[PDB]
C-alpha cells in the first residue's frame, strides 16, 4: 500500500496508530530522538518522516508543513495507513496579554479562518479536538510545569493579513480581518496559529482522533513578529505516552 | 437589579456565580432540591428562578426554555448579576447507534444550526464549551454510574426539520437539512438538542464558562418522536457544578 | 395522538384552524377571557393552551416562548393538529421616533434576524405575513382607534446584540450587529421582536396564513418613560385587537 | 436638476410623485395613454418615459429595462426627480397549477434571487411592497374581474438558469438552482419574474411606496408559447389594473 | 428556430458566429455601419440587433441593455442562434487616478458584484474573459493608438450604491458597499461597470469565448461630468476598436 | 537589512531581483535555478527553499512555496517585502477535461477559489486573475517549447482529496459542498486542478503583484490509462525550462 506524497508505507510504520505531526520537517527528528529507537523513514516536500517506539509500541512524527492544504495531505495519507490519533504541536502567537511567552496552549477549539476546514465539514461545524487528546495535552503540559491555557485558537489561513498584521508589503489588511485582532481578543481567543482548525475539522468529522498544542514564542499584544520549542515536543511526547492504550 | 426578564436582582443571588440551567421550568425545582436551601426567586415566562447551597456556596438554578434566544437573555442577565459559570443540563435525541437512550453526553462542541451564536460571534468561531466545566461533567455523568459519550452535538434552531423530522405537517424539508441527519451522523456527531451552540458560543465568547450535559431519551436510528433518564441528569449537573465550585 | 411539546391533541382544539400565539404563557388566559368559553388545555414549559369561542368558532390560544425555536415548535404542532392560521401578538420596541409608545404595528415584512427561519426557507425567501391576516390585522388595529403602522419588523435571535443594546455584561456587540440599529432605522424598520421572522417564513412557506401585530410599548430613541396607564392600556389593547383581528380570519 | 440616464428633468415630471414603472418600453406609451394628456418625454437606452395626469395629478411612466440593475437606476433617478410611489407591472411565468394564464399577481413578498437588492440591504431584509400599494393593485386587480392571487414571487437575475429552464444552449443548471422550481413551488411561491426583489427591496429600504402587479402570461407547469389572443387580452386588463392602482393611491 | 426575447433567427444572423454586444440600443447601428452591408434585424426591449460583414464573415450586433440579467438573455439566446464569441464593448468609470479619461480598459478579470453571474458559477469561479478575445481587444487597442490598461474591472448590479455613489436620493450607502470604493481602488481594480461579471462568468462556464474592451468616459476620483468632445472620439474609438477585435477573432 | 522570518533571506541576498519562480517542491527549487546562470543557494527553511541566480544579467530568485495557499502566501509576501514584485508560478497538475493530455501545458487565466487564503486578500467575488503580461509570456514560452497549451480555468483547492472530489480516501466521503463538483467544474469548462494559484493570484492582483501559473499536466482524472514514466521525466524538465523563458519573456 502507497500514498502520493507522504513517500512512506504502512509496512514503514510498524502498527503505529498515533502520529506526531509538527510544522517544520527539521523538527521532526528532533521529536522522533525523545522516544526510542528513531528511524528516517522518509523526506519529500515538505514532509519529513520517522518512526519511533514510545512505551515499545509504534509512533510516527510527520511533519505538516505550514498551513492546512499540506496539513491535510499528511493526515489523510497517515490515515490511510492506519495512523488514528494525531497529536498537533507547534509555535504560535498569543493576542491576550496574559498569556505569556513560554506558556502552553491547548486547544478547545479553533476560529476557523482557513478553507480547508470546508472541505470536510460546513462552518457550523466545531473544529474542536478530541476530547482524550486534549485531556492528555492538557495532562501532559501541566506536568512538565508549563503555564497552560485551555482555550479558543484562531486558525488563519494566512500569516500575514489573517492574523492582521500590517509591517508587510501593502501594510493593509482586507476588511474581513481589519480589527480582527481585537474582536478575537474580546471573544477570549488565546492565540493565533495556521493548522489546527483543519486538523481539528478534520479528525473531528472522520473519526479521527486529533489534539493541539502550542508553545508561544510571541505574544502579539506587544509585537508583530519573533527553548519554548523544545519543552513543547517534550510535552507533545508525554501527551502521546498519555494516550498509548 | 432589576434584569429585564429574569425579575431577579444581584442581591437575590446571594453571591452566585455558578448557574444551572434547564430548559423546562418545572425542572428548576427538581434541580433546586436535590441542594441546600432552596428558595423560589421569580417566575416570569419560561424563566423560573430558584437559589440554592452546594457546599456552603449559593447556586442558581434558572430555567432557559426552549431555544437559543430565550437561553441567551437567561444567560446575559444572569451574567449581568455576576453569573459566570453556566451548566446546561437537558434532553436529547442520539444520532449514533451505538448511543442508547439513558445515556448521557457531554458536548465537546456544537454544529452551530442555530442564529443566535453569530450574535456573539461568526460562523467561524467554536461553539465550545469551557474545558473544566465539560471535565466535571463527564467526571460527574461518569460517577454516577451512567454511560457517557464525549462528542460533538448538533444544535438546531428547530425540533422539526433542523433535525430532520419529517413526521410533520409538511412532511417537507429545506434543502439545507434534506440528508443533514446522515451527514452529521457520517461525521460523528452524537445527538440533536437545541440550546448548546447559542449556550456555548455566547460563553466562550464573553468570558463565561459554561458546558452541556444532556440524557438521551431517544435514538434517531430507531424513531422520530420520543423518566429515570430524567433524575440520573440532574443529579450529575448538580455533581457536576459541585466540582466546578471554588 | 397528543403533540409532544403541546400536549394537546386534534379533539382538544375542537375543531379550532385558527390560533392565536402570545409569546408569555400567562398572557394566554387573558386573550382566552376575550372570547366565550375560555378553557384550559394544557400547559407545558413555555407552552400554555387554551381553547376559547369566537362567533360560535373554536380558536386556539397557545404562548410561543420567547424566539424562534420555542415558536417553530408551538406552529408545528399545532398545524400537526388542523390549525391552519396564526396571529401572533405581543409588545415591541419601536426605533422610529415617529412611532409613539400606544401605537401598534402590522408587521409587512420581518429582518430574518433569526437562524429558524433558515430551517424552513433560504435566506432569499421573503419573511412575509399572509395578506388576508395582516389585512385583518391591520383593520382591527385601526377599528380599536390607536396609531397603526404597516411595516418592517427586525426580528432578533437575541434581545440584547442582535438588537444593538451595550447595556450589557460585554458591553460588546458583534461586527455584523454594530451599527445595525442606526442601518435598521435608515432603511425605516420599524421595530425590534423575536420572533415574526421565523413565523411568517415558516407559514409562508409551509402554507400557513400568519401575521403580525404588536403594540408598542417602549421606544428607543426616546429618552421619556411611558407612565404605567399608557403600558396597560397598550397591552390590553393589542389582545383586544389580535382578537379582533381573529374574528375577521373566521369564515 | 438632471439625471445621467432617464434623460429627464424634475420639471418634465410637472410634480409627479407616482411612477407606473413596466418592463417593456414599448408599454410605457400604452399606459400613459389610458391616463389624461400623455406626452413622450424622453426615450433613452431601455428607459423610455411619459408624462400623464390621472385625476388632475401628474404621473410619470417609465420603463425599467429587463432586470433588477436597470430597474434600479430608473427607480433612483425618478426618486432624485421627485417620485416617491412606484407601480410595478409586467409580465410573468406562473409556478403553480391553481394559478391559470390570464390570472393576476400582486407580489406580498419578493424570493431575491437576485444581486441588485442586496446593495440596498442585506439578503435578511424582506422584499416586501408597500402595504398600500398592494392594497390599491388588489383592489384594482379584483375590479378588473381577473382572478387575483396575494402570494410570494421569484424574483430571477436570469431568464433561463434561475428560472430552472434546461431548454437552453448548454442546458444546464447550476447547482443552486437545480431543482429550485420544485422548492419555489413547494414553498408556495407563485410565479417568476426579473425585478421584483430589486424594486422592493430598494424601496423599502429607502422610503419608497413600491408594489409588483403581474398578469399570467405562461405556466411553468403546461407550456411556454402563449396564446396570442389571451396574451393581449392578458397585458391590457394589467395596464387598466395598474392605473386604476395608481388612482386609488393619489386619492 | 424562435428565440424568447430577441426577435431574431438563426437565418437573420446568416451564420454569424461572432457578436459585438454594447449596452446601449443606440449604439448597435454606429457599430454595425463601421461593418460592410449593415443590416437591421430586429429591435425589442433593450435589444437591438443589426449584422453585418466583416471581411467577407457574418457578424452580428446587440445590444445587451443595462446590467447583467438582461445581458444574460441576450447571450444565451445568441449562442441558441449560433454566436459562439462575444465582444463586450460599453461605458466605463476608472476609480484609479492613473487611468485617464479616454483611456482604454480590457477586463482581465471582473469582481462580480453582480447576482446573475451566480445562476451560472457559484462565487469561487473566476469572472474571467476568454485569452484569446482578450488578447485581440489589447492588440486592437493598442494598435488604435489608445492608452490601454489590461486589469480588474468591478462589475456593479447597480450604478449608484453598488459604486458607492453618495450624491443620491437617500445618501446612503449599504454596509457592504460603504468605503468599497477605496477597497478597490487599493486592490488596483481599474474601473466600474455592470455587465462584465456576469458576461465573462457566464460564458466561461458555458463554453462561450467572451471578452470585454471599455471606454473611460469619467474617472471617479475626478468629475462625474462628461466633457462632449472627449466622450465622442472616445466612445467612436472603442467601437472601431472592437470591430478590429473582432476581425482579429474572426477565423 | 531584515531577515524574512520564515524565508531567512534579505533584500541583499536577493541582489536587486524583482521576478521570483516558485515552484511548490523545494527539490525542483535548484533545478530551475541551475537554468540560469550563476545559481547560489540562499536558504533553506522548512519548505522554503531559496536560491539565486542571474537571468540575462538580471537577478532572479527561485523559492518553493511548499503545498498550498497558506505556505505560498508566506513566501510571496516575505519575498515582495524584499522588492520582488513578480512572481511566476510553476508545479505539476491533474487535468479533468479529456481533451488536455498527460504532457500537455496549462496556463492559468483564472481560478476558481476552493481555498481559504484568498479570501485573506480579497473577499470572494475578486477574480483570481494572473497577470495579463505573465499569461502572455507563459503562453508564449509553452509554446515556442513545442508543448501543446492550453489556456483556461483553473480549480484551486485547499484540498488534495475531498476538494478534488477523491473517493479513494479514508473515509470514503466529500462533503456535500464537493459531491458531484467534479462534473461541475468538467462542464463548466474548467481545465486542471491544483492547490495554490487561487491564494497566488487573489493575492498578487489585489496587492499590486505581478503573478502569473502554468502547470505541466501529470495526470488525467479523465483517463484510466497510467501516464508513461518517459513523458512524465519529459514534462517535468519542460514545465520548468517554460518557466525560465517565461521570466525571461517577463525582464526583457
Ligand atoms: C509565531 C507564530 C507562529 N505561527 C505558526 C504558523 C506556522 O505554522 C508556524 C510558523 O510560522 O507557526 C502563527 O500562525 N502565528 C504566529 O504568530
Ligand atoms: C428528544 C429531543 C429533545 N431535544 C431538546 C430540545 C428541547 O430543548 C428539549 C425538549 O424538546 O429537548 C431535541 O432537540 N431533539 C430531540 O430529539
Ligand atoms: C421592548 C422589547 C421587547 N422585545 C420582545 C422580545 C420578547 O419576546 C418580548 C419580551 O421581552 O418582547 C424585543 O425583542 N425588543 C424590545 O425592545
Ligand atoms: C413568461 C415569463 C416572463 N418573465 C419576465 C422577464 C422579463 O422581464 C419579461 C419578458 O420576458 O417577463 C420571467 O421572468 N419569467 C417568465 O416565465
Ligand atoms: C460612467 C459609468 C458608466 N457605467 C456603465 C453602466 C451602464 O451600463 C453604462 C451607462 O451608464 O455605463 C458604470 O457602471 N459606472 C460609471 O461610472
Ligand atoms: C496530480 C495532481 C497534482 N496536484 C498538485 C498538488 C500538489 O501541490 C502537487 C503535488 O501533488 O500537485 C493537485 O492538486 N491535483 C492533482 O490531481
Ligand atoms: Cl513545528
Ligand atoms: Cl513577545
Ligand atoms: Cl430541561
Ligand atoms: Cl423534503
Ligand atoms: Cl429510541
Ligand atoms: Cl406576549
Ligand atoms: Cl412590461
Ligand atoms: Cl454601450
Ligand atoms: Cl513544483
Ligand atoms: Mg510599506
Ligand atoms: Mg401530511
Ligand atoms: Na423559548
Ligand atoms: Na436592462
Ligand atoms: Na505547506
Amino acid at each position: 500500500k502507497t500514498v502520493f506524497h507522504l513517500g512512506v508505507t504502512e509496512a514503514d510504520l510498524n502498527g503505529a496508530t498515533l502520529a506526531i505531526i509538527p510544522g517544520d520537517p527539521a523538527r521532526v527528528q528532533k521529536i522522533a530522538e525523545l522516544m526510542d529507537n528513531p528511524v528516517f523513514l522518509a523526506s519529500h516536500r515538505e514532509y519529513t518522516v520517522y518512526r519511533a517506539e514510545l512505551d515499545g509500541q509504534s509512533v510516527v512524527v510527520c511533519s505538516t508543513g505550514i498551513g492546512g492544504p499540506s496539513t491535510s495531505i499528511a493526515v489523510e495519507e497517515l490515515a490511510q495507513l492506519g495512523v488514528r490519533t494525531f497529536l498537533r504541536v507547534g509555535t504560535t502567537g498569543a493576542i491576550q496579554p496574559h498569556v505569556n511567552v513560554g506558556d502552553m496552549i491547548v486547544t478547545t477549539g479553533s476560529v476557523r479562518l482557513d478553507g480547508a476546514s470546508l472541505h470536510f465539514a460546513p462552518m457550523e461545524f466545531p473544529a474542536v479536538p478530541d476530547f482524550d487528546v486534549a485531556t492528555a495535552m492538557k495532562a501532559a503540559a501541566q506536568e512538565s510545569g508549563a503555564t497552560v491555557h485551555m482555550g479558543v485558537t484562531a486558525s488563519s489561513d494566512t500569516f500575514y493579513p489573517g492574523q492582521e498584521r500590517y509591517d508587510t508589503f501593502t501594510g493593509r489588511v482586507v476588511r474581513r480581518f481589519q480589527g480582527s485582532m481585537k474582536e478575537w481578543q474580546d471573544m477570549g481567543v488565546l492565540n493565533f496559529e495556521m493548522e489546527s482548525a483543519t486538523l481539528l475539522t478534520m479528525c473531528a468529522s472522520s473519526g479521527l482522533k486529533a489534539g493541539c498544542v502550542a508553545g508561544v514564542i510571541i505574544n502579539r499584544t506587544q509585537k508583530e513578529i519573533p527553548e519554548t520549542e523544545a519543552r513543547s515536543i517534550k510535552v507533545v511526547v508525554e501527551a502521546a505516552r498519555k494516550m498509548l492504550k
